């Protein structure tokens, strides 16, 4: 598994080796994404590129192309989750496409709909500085504090 | 956070600044261990030796002393659950010790009583390649198979 200097390795030699019967499985992770705005519009918006940014310098992406976001919810949580899910899938499929910036332009709160456009490029590693990999959102301690300066709250799962 | 290309950071400078509203916490992970032997002294003993396999290369740490370790439980799960918590208690605290390899001597399986032992070295990075910190042991999905062929699997929290 490791990288170790001649003396480590000269110290392996020295001793009679460890038999081992183990493995590690499943190796998991993640992170919360806090985000917040003047309003619920932009606190979405800011945690769409929360998660961008934990994946490259998203400053460092030009707004050669643009993309629309539309999507439906049961309540709040669900509208944010299947916001966040459709933007990682533009990034991980077709076009794998990065936004600069993200703008939520509408969201209905009667009915749970949501109209957004990001401008950006497709991601590429010689372009763009390598982060973490996103593997997907989990509903998980989600919070939709839609209030007096909204908040918003989600773990993701990351590699 | 990154660091960047002279390229990256002159696009970077081309164009506005993006302002961000979020910031990322509680980053969490963990791993699952799965460890086997001929008798259950065995998995026990090497479901340590896993666990400290995680944090270095044990076969880098010289056998230079020894330690005991005595606990017990009210169940076999939480027998082992106290046995690496124990175990990792001595590397986490006091003399950092880390051991080389571990023997369970005996376990009392009607009163849930363990004795072990392990021989090893106070832990340094002079000495030892890093590998990942050990936050905590988790009864997560925590399976004792006492069988034919004795296994079981243990989540703990890395890093």
């Amino acid at each position: 598994d490791y990288n170790l200097t001649e003396e480590q390795k000269a110290i392996k030699a020295k001793y009679p080796p460890v038999n081992r019967k183990y493995e590690y499985l499943d190796h998991t992770a993640d992170v919360q994404l806090h985000a917040w705005g003047d309003t619920l519009e932009e606190a979405f918006e800011q945690c769409a590129m929360a998660m961008f940014g934990y994946m490259t310098d998203t400053g460092t992406v030009e707004p050669l192309q643009t993309v629309e976001v539309e999507t439906q919810g049961d309540d709040l949580q669900s509208l944010l989750f299947h916001f966040l899910d459709e933007w990682l899938y533009k990034f991980s499929a077709d076009e794998f496409f990065i936004p600069r910036e993200v703008k939520v332009l509408s969201i209905d709160q009667r009915n749970f709909k949501l109209r957004s456009i990001g401008w950006g490029e497709e991601f590429s590693l010689s372009k763009h500085p390598q982060g973490t990999e996103v593997k997907a959102i989990t509903y998980s301690a989600m919070q939709v504090y839609n209030e007096e300066n909204p908040e918003v709250f989600v773990i993701i799962a990351i590699l």
